[PDB]
């Protein structure tokens, strides 16, 4: 799958943290980035593809700690039962379409933390074939320990699927989302737990997410968290994790949860800083700077928080308040830091429903949600080199890929972006790409989804032949 | 449109009323009666298509005076949302594939009281047209005073579909099932009803059907029924259908309901008998004998009212107790009776969910209603040739359609169906079907529907190209 | 009951509308007012009792013309089970200190349309007797054709109090309102209807209230009315409340609902700008005019109705809006307009709920409803003085009580009040109350009620002997 | 405190376990028993007050490991509300009810493991100083970790008080039983725990229960445990009620929670047998049976479980199936049994709703649980002399006061109790009482509760003066 081009005489910026070249040259063969140096000290040879970066910034791929290629956040709230049931038969091409919506703005490699199994594998080897157009995927399949999108781990007091959908489509998809690893997995005692997750690892993950603590802020709040499991069937599931030889991801909402995580030197703490709005003590931020644990964090921006709070949203509490402090004092410690958003591709039916401030600076929109979180992670005081390598090079490693992947690096996979103006010098000039190049093959990323389906929109009630 | 064919020596049931004629021929050509005789009366020259139909029994084709082929009686408990998102785009192949698996069940016409006026138009107009196969259909399209199917017309205290669905697709069913004529109509002035009524019957239904009464039983039990409209715009809405020159149907839940429908002379009375669980008044049977009006009648059998009190099903006081009196009343009296039943092709996903009690002649099934509506009949007294009549004969007077169907007579369509045996012996004997006629064109009906769509089972997470 | 008093040197407005008589004496005798005239010309023996009106403005007791002495505005929100719960044993002694709290602002005259028979009997007797203070009683005892407390008459979709409830308790609420005229009279025909009518009125209500259209706004919102009964049989009700001499109430919510109560020539039409958010026709208000018939309104302040439409209040389309503009043009047409206002004493534990903007010009607070209501009305153009006949004669025409009250005038019962400032300059100086006079008996108002039993507060969990 | 009194000539069953002694006599001086003897072993100065006890059977006052003196069980579904509105100002006296209650069938001692701290203590002191009657009490005060009774620990999908009841209540209520240690302890670290349990233990409790596991199964059903804290923060919580110096009990409904509580060895571990539906492991049994700890089983009887399983009532599973299994199990492994039954005194508004099969050996009916409890336990394959044990000596032990009562032993309190059939031949003639004897004290049984409150019935709408 990989070609040849050269990304010629651009500022570079490589995600190693350190100063900017100028009038740099990337030349990239086969799909692997072979040399990188001056401009004037390297030859392009025109029977090779060029993109002139000149007066232009050089970038690695963008990579994203935490998608949900099937719209995860949306399953929280309404629609559900509508998505679900137009596009089952076709999950695989929504996943597709999704990950084509991500690679459209510069994210080349995708972490799905929360997906069902057989549609994000199909997806998953189909883009990696050149099957399908995509970001690259690595996926968790479900997550250990929750419930699927028909449970009470998507409910609210007022929202209740299960009560105006048939039971035998609501079980289908729980299915197709749990894999047999749902809240039954609580009822068991560990020998019983061990054989199902060992057989659950050997099914083709990247890496593995846990469910340290509950998934049920939807029913309860946010000042309610549980542990999903008691510590010695946790530590069974993280023992055959590592077994299994990928990296461990932990879902906490709860300090308690936090550093439960944390002492199972978790590879990467999806959401770290939601924590039942209690401040997160010194001591845990220790950990993490002693240990050089990998936390995910999910902000809001100064306005769409405001927006939230301004019409008593209710999952204003999931970055705001106590959170938001958290996040700051996060940063201002410098512990390691990794972009991820929960985002995915909402149904347009859904977007339609949205108001103007629900829209904007919104965190969970794909293709804009990086742009998104590092614009907020900068409010709050985040250098923006670092919040570049928050959404480049730090998820790499997280997940152990920064070996083929995060930074232009001679032996890496060729994924590169060019923006036309400063990212250091304005955080939202990371929203000004101009080429977005994955394995060295430059993609017409303004032409994407190739195939609408979820995007598709208006929606003709009776279609004729 | 039509065709050619003779059917020959059978026990001639021909939907007048009169004795069996044994030993009968029917002769069809371009899709019209043209000899009804002895057998060894009329020659068939045999290069024309021929049904030996000795020891046999020859009917005209079924009639069915209510369905619904979007399945409206679904849509009152759970599985509206997961039905509607998912066929979205091919409303009107639903409906032909309901129509068709009418057909299968010996139903040549069917008339449809509540559904979307665009796909019901695009398919009976398809089926007209010989683009399509089914019953030919004719319909209300909306009906008028009524909510569409994300209104408080089909919520239960347990049941809202807007609470877990998008505000903009609920409107978008709504607006496709209300074509203007909801419950706003409430709020208005008679002369601001006028041109919306006017303007509607424009859009070519073949009848009106009015609520003259609430359709909020699913909210509020049986015994709280409302008036939808006040006595003068009730009389606006009635002056502009008899100006349209269609039939006036009725939809009443009360005995003054009822009352107020006798007095309008309507064409029909959609579940007449529907009365708040309060015995009809003898003076009001006596009003329908003297008027001569149309009752169609909504019964279960003994076995599914059985089932349904064992169980405590939420509409066991639809058909049962004092409705269940009424029926057996009205049969008595000889009253005008019409079969229907509100039936409709119920989702896979929500037969699944059923038991086989539910299941065991369920009165909304379509394909079978009519069978277990003339059984249930029968079982509380009927006649079985007036049960026949029924549904055949009956509606298509009640609908001003005798002219052209539900008999076998010379001028009328040829719409017929045999029977393998004796349908006056045992009513069950409907169910043997051995050939089935419409428009003189044999039809092959076991193989019907001819392209399955909500029928195709089980669903496929993900079909690959 | 009566006492002797005179009301010595203020400005009369005696309610009559005409030009206010300065330095005027009022003379009241057992109970009965026997000389109005001006002060110099006539003599004040010193063994009778005198305020000094010098410098003050002198009404007639105030009158409204619809509350609920058991807080029927709270029962459709939240509160309901635990204020029914919490006094049962002592509603009479609810509605008494209702009452009082009325008395508190002035008003010596209160019509509750909507209310328990029993305790507002007991209460109504008590006062009267003098066995219990409080403001004067006529009642409707129930309103005809709606349901109780625990009916579909005050759910909401997300509140279902029969959910948390006992059925037993939820029954025994409901009888004890709907007194056997609840939604069942919807059920049956006309000669089953008049006997219970015919004696529901011989129970000894000083009124009749008929649901003409339905209760179910909390359920369905405003656009979407009905009728309780067929014309037929609301014309029974209404000739069975003209049988028994007694004034006919309505309750509408549409225009024709309206316009029907209108052809019923009723006594008072209870909020009759309340029109499903639909304008009020001329020829309506033509109606109104040329038969001269009440009609009670129930408008919003400027400032509440904004405070309503700033936090998307649900009863924000009570009376803003289109509801607003009807006011308006009734005002403007001088159509004759009664106070009224569904005011009650609301439960401190949901007055403890609400915000600061919700209370501050509160329409259902009892005491200053009144208040309120002229303020409203004077903001939509209302004359003041007007606004004063409206809560003064205007009631007592309407219910027929204006020979022995509503207005200051020889024959008739001695009720008064005392203004510091002038409600002619200012409408809002109907709160400077100083004196207040029922049947010439002078009211310590500032201490009550007697004896505090919903308004007692805080309240001790447990109470030790 | 202590009378004196002599119960003479009855087969003792002494609670020890050994042979039942006949023709035994048993004196008792101021509380406290000083002789156990053979009858003609022992004079009776006929100054003293004696019971004959001859052709009968005496037992000690028997002892309930586990109800609530303020029905919790009701508050689980319909009746909260009206129940605690109705009774607020009075709740130490419901709570002295209930004791009596408990009193009137033979109970002697309640431990009470969920109730509001306030009125329990109250009733408590009361009862001890002899300033009201009723069975002794102990108590847990709140669950450590649990929400209040209008938190999520009591909602059902459709049962949400908070939706039809004032906040301000709501809270008040959830105040008075959570006492600062609701849900919100899981959202803190171990160090800002210890001072809150530090602290609620110097409130007086005679013991603490810790929510080792969640209470949502009235939201979740049974198949979806979670653990209310982490292992530091419950190791915290152990420590200090271990400093306190009182029993720990837990609260378990899953296998890994009964193992995690197993292993802080508990004192006593209630509804130990609900796990989930999953079977208890031999490993579990067998470290019950090393350690020697006390459980407290819940279990239903055959009639009532079976009238369960028929109405398919939403606790079914709470002793149905996989834990009357486990019941059975722990019955034939002998391990230590306590009686306790969560029961109540419940509102007889609640109670009416009931059917018979309700009803029918309902567990949770404080005064007759203890009997049905038995009765159920015998049925699993229980020797009725390790039943009586598990409701006289058993509990006594597990809270460590069985120095001072749950046997008839010279020293301990003179609590005692005489059949007039032999509970040993048949386990349903515990309900043979004919004398109650507490601290010497015969009791008037028959004649509780003294002044009936929750069990005054009727209620009357209208008390007159
Ligand atoms: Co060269
Ligand atoms: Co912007
Ligand atoms: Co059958
Ligand atoms: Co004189
Ligand atoms: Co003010
Ligand atoms: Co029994």
């Amino acid at each position: 799958m990989g070609e040849t081009i050269a990304i010629v005489g651009g500022t570079l910026i490589d995600g190693n943290g350190g100063v900017p070249v100028p009038e740099t040259t990337v030349f990239i063969e086969d799909g692997r980035i072979t040399k990188v140096g001056s401009t004037d000290q390297i030859e392009v040879h025109p029977n090779i593809r060029q993109i002139d970066a000149q007066g232009k910034w050089i970038l690695p791929g963008l990579v994203n700690g935490n998608v949900h290629l099937l719209d995860g956040i949306m399953m929280m709230g309404r629609g559900g039962i509508e998505y679900l049931a137009r596009f089952e038969g076709n999950y695989y091409k929504v996943i597709e379409e999704a990950a084509q919506i991500a690679l459209r703005g510069g994210v080349t490699t995708v972490f799905d933390t929360w997906n069902a199994l057989e549609p994000v594998t199909i997806a998953r080897d189909r883009i990696a074939s050149g099957a399908a157009e995509g970001a690259r995927i690595f996926f968790a399949g479900t997550l250990i320990g929750m419930g699927g999108p028909f449970t009470g781990d998507f409910m609210r007091p007022s929202m209740q699927a299960r009560t105006v959908m048939s039971r035998t489509f609501a079980d289908r998809m729980d299915a197709m989302f749990e894999v047999g690893m749902g809240r039954h997995l609580s009822t068991l005692p560990p020998a019983e737990v061990r054989p199902l997750i060992r057989e659950y690892l050997e099914r083709g993950v990247d890496f593995c997410k846990i469910a340290v603590t509950d998934h049920l802020v939807g029913l309860l709040g946010f000042r309610a968290p549980y542990f999903t499991f008691s510590e010695r069937v946790l530590d069974v599931l993280v023992d055959e994790v590592r077994r299994a030889g990928v990296p461990l991801l932990t879902h906490t909402t709860s300090l308690e949860g936090l550093n439960t995580a944390i002492e199972r030197d978790a590879d990467l703490m999806i959401h770290a800083t939601m924590t039942g709005q209690a401040p997160i003590p010194e001591e845990t931020i220790e950990k993490l700077l002693e240990k050089q644990l990998w936390s995910e964090v999910q902000p809001t921006t100064i306005a769409q928080q405001a927006w939230m709070d301004s019409v008593d949203h209710p999952f204003a509490d999931f970055s705001g308040r106590v959170h938001h402090e958290n996040d700051v004092r996060m940063i201002k410690a410098g512990v390691p830091l990794v972009l991820g958003t929960d985002a995915g591709c909402t149904d347009p039916d859904i977007l339609e429903d949205m108001s103007q401030g629900e829209l904007h600076e919104r965190p969970w929109t794909l293709g804009e949600d990086h742009f998104v979180w590092m614009q907020a992670m900068v409010e709050k005081g985040m250098d923006p080199m670092a919040a570049i390598l928050a959404g480049t090079a730090n998820p790499a490693k997280a997940y152990r890929k920064f070996d083929e992947l995060g930074s232009i690096d001679v032996g890496k996979l060729g994924d590169v972006v060019v923006l036309d103006q400063d990212p250091l010098a304005d955080i939202t000039n990371m929203r000004t790409l101009s080429h977005v190049v994955k394995e060295g093959r430059e993609i017409d990323f303004h032409g994407l989804p190739l195939s609408p389906l979820v995007t598709a929109y208006p929606r003709t009630a009776n279609v004729l032949d």
